[PDB]
């Protein structure tokens, strides 16, 4: 059997290094092909039958499509040494200068969700991060990247103040996805690839 | 009015941080808008007036455009501590295990040029994801030379160069031939050139243009 799984561009770099070795082991001999695509293409590709499963960061909200919770993940500030905020320890929404702020394009759920809760187009998170580490402005990253960060990269992280926003990362498939056993096991491996505390919302956190 | 400039995604994260503050000091009061795009799109955007300049990794070679050299840039290997090839000090493309190799999709000139010149699971992947995977001990990927000055000491341990001849690409600034602000254009060329080590300005012994 072959398995076609899409993943968001803002999830893949941080989740995939973790799940690859688990897949390798618990799903031995299953040939899996991974594809990065934004959310709407994911929904569209599930429906068309191009992909089997989708790791996205919201509820599908469309007939034919069902999604299960996998884990919650916070939004974290990434602040350059020459910003006034650098000297504070948590991000203050109100003090953030929007002319010095790197945001992804509309259509990335990561950006859509952050703008609700609270110069350079087409940007990647890689680009924004490199800019901040060299003194240029502020961007936002997902919690799961800090574990990949060097100790001096870690010095630039600033969490939000309570209430701290989280996005929910979910697995999506077609309602009548024929392979109900595979789908459940996966929900099992993916949830297993991240810390257990993330499996549950927490006081101070709110979607 | 303002400058609309496009930039390859295989260039922006490594070059934009160097040039940004030099653009501020020297071109004060000039409002710049940067957009990340792949090569074909840069070209069609110049022709159609959507952007004014594009920083690409080849000669435009299209009716109506022209371009100037900015610098040369090696392709580099990025090898995880678990791969067989990690023991070697130079990488050979012909020995790379294809099942443990991450590559950008066709249409990304960084992959298209490498594959052609060197005559050599995961689609739609980003350079960031490929590097994260390699750091975690999984596979091999290729990186542009200018990214090394952003790498920690531990990350640098994974870099492996090619053996002679080493392949480089040329980074160039393309515009419309009828382009208006011809002064702003030579200023920029200077600023961009000054944003990279002087060794990259000319083709060095042992480098061949891919």
């Amino acid at each position: 059997g072959r398995l076609n799984i899409a993943v968001l561009p803002t999830i893949a770099p941080y989740l995939l290094p973790r799940v690859f070795p688990i897949w390798k082991k618990e799903l031995a001999g299953l040939e899996i092909h991974v594809s990065e695509m934004q959310t709407s293409r994911c929904l569209a590709s599930l429906l068309s039958g191009e992909i089997d499963m989708a790791i996205i960061a919201s509820k599908a909200e469309t007939e034919g499509l069902e999604d299960d919770l996998l884990y919650y993940e916070e939004f974290l500030g990434y602040v350059s040494r020459c910003e006034p905020l650098f000297e504070q320890d948590v991000i203050r929404t109100t003090e953030v200068n929007p002319h010095r702020l790197w945001l992804l394009d509309e259509g990335h759920s990561f950006r859509d969700q952050l703008v609700r809760f609270c110069a350079y187009s087409g940007g990647s998170m890689e680009a924004f991060m490199r800019l901040v580490e060299s003194g240029q402005g502020i961007t936002f990253i997902p919690q799961l990247t800090v574990e990949q960060l060097s100790p001096s990269q870690k010095e630039l992280v600033r969490p939000f103040g309570m209430p701290r926003p989280v996005r929910e990362v979910r697995l999506a498939v077609r309602q009548d996805y024929s392979r109900r056993k595979l789908r459940e096991q996966l929900i099992g491996l993916l949830r297993s690839a991240v810390p257990s505390d993330m499996h549950k919302l927490q006081t101070g956190q709110h979607l």
